[PDB]
């Protein structure tokens, strides 16, 4: 059976795209934040006991990611998705008037950690495997004819354009990456899930919305 | 004589753009840390005392620019140009391999502090008047193929969102915005300020090179 390494998969979207997958026949590792008290993913390995993994990680200390990558070395798995992000509790604020708390927290949760995660977790995919990363719609610089959300809106673009530098690093691989704009869950996870099945084994990077349209960057 | 308030003008290119609105008649308000010794800006304003104003500023402190925003009150500017950004000592670190300090650092100077400046000094621009902020062309993620300067792309690229949403807000107005693509400096700048001179009365952003091309988000 084929192997998912889902990064953030306690709640909301990742909780859903671990039941996703293995409704599909897939097997999948999930992480989640060991100072939960339990979260719907748990209940997922009650019903999946011997296909769903549970893995504890806080992705903004780069340590515990070396870490789970050395627990999982030899591993091998054909895709790995990373859903890390969060938002602002007051997301109508504009650039001007956040604090720097706000804005050094956002970016570290919402743009650097989800890259060191990509970065250390790489070698346990196939040099022919899927990394996936949760982005947004928000993110699109192109598309940003409305604003609000902005400090989200920022971080999310910082995120595609990092990954944009990843994926020219592995230019000449044959690796296939994607950005995901997820657009209740029942509508936006079996599409997203559709898209990552249909993104296996086609190298190169690509921004892709949850019915697999490209979206502009 | 029309007047810019041109934030960042103590060297490289935005003591250019100073000697180059100088040249072409306008006056200058200029600004520099004060905690440097003596700069080409200070050389500029010996040239041309009765035309170039110099005004001490660290960015990264609001509270400065807040005082610089209160002592220019009443006075109007037909331009705002800020000139703000640095760049990391070795460009060629990988998002995943960039310390926690070179990232927060880097995303402040470059994109959290220029936002800063436009949304506190754009009271001084009439609201027909025209801001420009230096940005690059490394933060299109449209045109990001080849990667490396990666920390940098990232500040750029939120830098440029962080814009867009800002514009948003003034869509309704008749506001002119630019982000301005540099692109040796006698090749650059004049046509930077021709730009400048060119989007003046235009309304909107608009994300353009020295030679006043649309450059992709």
């Amino acid at each position: 059976r084929p192997t998912i390494l889902l990064v953030g998969a306690s709640r909301g979207l990742g909780h859903a795209m671990a039941a996703e997958f293995l409704k599909r026949g897939w097997d999948v590792v999930g992480t989640v934040r060991a100072d939960r008290g339990r979260t719907p993913l748990h209940a997922l390995a009650e019903a999946y006991p011997d296909r769903l993994r549970i893995e504890t990680l806080d992705i903004t200390q780069p340590e515990q990611i070396r870490a789970l990558a050395a627990r999982l070395s030899g591993r091998v798995f054909d895709i790995l998705f990373v859903n890390a992000g969060t938002t602002n509790p007051d997301p109508t604020q504009t650039i001007g008037e956040v604090s720097t708390d706000d804005f050094v927290d956002l970016m570290i949760t919402n743009a650097l950690s989800p890259m060191r995660v990509v970065e250390t977790l790489a070698g346990l995919v196939p040099r022919d495997g899927l990394i996936g990363i949760m982005s947004s719609g928000q993110g699109s610089i192109a598309d940003n004819e409305s604003g609000q959300r902005e400090l989200y809106r920022g971080s999310k673009a910082a995120l595609n354009q990092f990954m944009r530098s990843f994926a020219a690093r592995h230019a000449q691989t044959p690796l296939a990456m994607v950005l995901i704009a997820p657009g209740s869950i029942d509508e936006s996870v079996p599409g997203v899930v559709d898209v990552l099945l249909a993104k296996r084994g086609r190298a190169g990077l690509e921004y892709l919305d949850y019915r697999g349209r490209t979206v502009r960057w």
